[PDB]
């Protein structure tokens, strides 16, 4: 009980420093402590109870700046503080977690597309490089499932991806898995029961409200309901058994619209609206407030 969603950053004419948190239980929101600097393009992560925001891009008026932050959030003070920076920059980041450990995937840097990979030690406040991915990817796709670690679709500096790849770390190894049915660039990909899913994203054409989900043991990716709106550069989690989206562009508007899908119906549900619409943000779960 007393967890809430999370939505840091985000874009909406410029990168945003907004944290606000949902409370699925009462449908209420809490504007909290800004972002030290705004940042779209960003992914957020909880290890320990504490809330981190990794990478991004500070669009303003007066310049485009890539991150390499990393921010942890504690919510018992309100507080942010800054952590060890990564080794690089990594606007489009993926993230996820594997046994208190942060993998910071992928990501720009200007014209780069990154390939690299780096995980952080909590314990120690240090960021090592790991083996690199098979293909470079912006706008990828991250979840974790059993230990091992998904990039998923994106965009490698030339092409829209349908691809997706698997890192086993205790060979510090990347292999190619079963490519999903639809490029997608700039998806929300999380996690749930047996399944990594795909929501969502840029085909090079259109913003899709299709979602598929990759079933780890039978290696095929399944097409499931289809969101209500179209969305690329949304957020994305999950929560007591349902996944959660948020906000993204639809092509003509940037989406206040919270969508939740339930597996056990396969449908999705309005659910709530963030305060004013965005994209581009970093979600995650953890417990509310003090
Ligand atoms: O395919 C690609 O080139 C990359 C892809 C991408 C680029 C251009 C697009 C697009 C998708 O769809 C709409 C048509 O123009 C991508 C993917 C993920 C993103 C995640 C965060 C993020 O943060 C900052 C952010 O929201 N900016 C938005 C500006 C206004 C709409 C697009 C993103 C941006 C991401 C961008």
């Amino acid at each position: 009980v007393g967890r809430l969603i999370y939505t840091a950053g985000g874009y909406f004419r410029q990168s945003l420093s907004y944290l606000e948190a949902y409370n699925p239980s009462n449908g209420s929101w809490l504007r909290l402590a800004d972002l030290q600097v705004p940042r779209s393009g960003l992914a957020g992560c909880v290890v320990g109870g504490l809330l981190y925001a990794v990478g991004g891009r500070n669009n303003s008026p007066d310049g485009n700046t890539d991150s390499s932050a990393l921010d942890c959030y504690n919510p018992m003070t309100n507080q942010w503080s800054p952590c060890a920076s990564m080794s690089v920059p990594r606007n489009r980041i993926g993230v996820g977690v594997i046994d208190g450990h942060i993998y910071a995937v992928g990501g720009s840097h200007g014209c780069i597309h990154h390939s690299s990979v780096e995980r952080y030690e909590p314990e120690r406040d240090e960021w090592h490089l790991v083996a690199p991915m098979l293909t470079r990817r912006i706008g990828v796709g991250v979840a974790v499932l059993n230990r091992l670690l998904y990039a998923v679709g994106g965009f490698d500096g030339t092409n829209r991806l349908n691809s997706a790849e698997c890192y086993y770390p205790e060979r510090n190894e990347w292999r190619m898995i079963t490519p999903m049915n639809t490029i997608r660039s700039g998806a929300g990909v999380c996690v749930l029961h047996n399944c990594i899913y795909a929501a969502g994203g840029y085909d090079g054409q259109d913003q899709l409200n299709s979602v598929e989900r990759y079933d780890v043991e039978t290696e095929t990716w399944t097409f499931v309901a289809p969101m209500r709106h179209h969305r690329s550069a949304l957020g994305i989690t999950v929560h007591q058994g349902k996944i959660y989206v948020l906000g993204g562009y639809d092509g003509h508007t940037f989406l206040d619209s919270v969508e939740c899908y339930d597996p056990d119906s396969d449908t999705w549900s309005e659910v709530t609206r963030m305060t004013s619409g965005r994209s581009g943000v970093g979600v995650a779960v953890t417990m509310e407030p003090c």
